[PDB]
């Protein structure tokens, strides 16, 4: 039949105005957000490294790092 309406995957709600999908699956404007710092990445720049997404800024901040002295 026809019933099946597109909800939110992160707290599981339904979607009415604002939203995104993510790998085949829908996403929150507000919970399609960075995993270490909760940014709303919908708009911003963003990617993934395996299940969750990351910010830029984050990615080369948990992973990523310098030298020693510095
Ligand atoms: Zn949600
Ligand atoms: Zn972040």
């Amino acid at each position: 039949g026809s019933s099946g309406s597109s909800g939110c995957v992160q707290c599981k709600k339904p979607i009415t105005t604002g939203g995104v999908t993510y790998r085949e699956q829908p996403w929150h404007k507000e919970c399609f957000v960075c995993t270490a710092c909760r940014k709303q990445l919908s708009g911003q720049r963003f990617t993934a490294r395996d299940d969750f997404a990351y910010c830029l800024n984050c990615f080369c901040d948990l992973y990523a790092s310098g030298p020693s002295s510095g």
